[PDB]
């Protein structure tokens, strides 16, 4: 039995090699089982210095999410989360725009909707629309990673054209599909 959050499902995987780009990151998380996991009720991470992967620092980074840590990781150099589970949509179109150090990918539906596939100082990202066809909880998953130094990871989405734009959190995710009542 899987448990039932208003959240994503979040992993965390350290290293003491070079993360360069997102084939990087997703290669750590085939290596091995995760060095935490936690539920992702609130993706908004961040930013702080001197490397997500070393101290604290992922703690501070994860924040009001940080309290569902499964352990404390060990120091390493380079690090990343891999999120998965399920948001609420309705039938229409979105777009992300995204704050990140280092780089990132989201997927919905299995389609990536935003990318940044090499390693960065905080920038934002206007990225390109998609659309939804059924309303309903979609599958999505992220991957971000720190290759060192600064980092932050903030995924906004919005619903109106790039109007308005909100974060990701327990209003309307689910780990599992069905709906939370927590
Ligand atoms: O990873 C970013 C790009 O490289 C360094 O400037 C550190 C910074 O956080
Ligand atoms: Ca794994
Ligand atoms: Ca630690
Ligand atoms: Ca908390
Ligand atoms: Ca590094
Ligand atoms: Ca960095």
């Amino acid at each position: 039995p899987d448990s039932l959050f208003a959240g994503l499902v979040g992993e965390y995987y350290g290293t003491n090699s070079q993360l360069n780009n997102i084939s990087d990151f997703r290669a750590l998380v085939d290596s091995k089982e995760a060095d935490a996991t936690f539920e992702a009720a609130n993706i908004s991470y961040g930013r702080g210095s001197s490397d997500v992967a070393k101290g604290t620092h992922l703690q501070e980074f994860l924040g009001s999410d940080a309290s569902t840590l499964s352990t404390d990781p060990g120091d390493n150099t380079d690090g990343g989360i891999y999120l998965q589970g399920y948001v609420y949509l309705e039938a229409g179109t979105y777009n992300f725009k995204v704050t990140a150090d280092d780089g990132y990918e989201i997927t919905i539906n299995g389609n990536p909707v935003a990318t940044v596939d090499n390693n960065q100082s905080v920038y934002t990202v206007t990225h390109a629309s998609f659309t939804i066809s059924e309303s309903g909880y979609q599958a999505i998953d992220m991957i971000w990673w720190d290759q060192g130094g600064d980092y932050v990871f903030q995924p906004t989405l919005s619903a109106d054209g790039g109007s308005t734009y909100f974060v990701l959190d327990s209003a309307i995710l689910s780990s599992t599909g069905e709906t939370p009542y927590t």
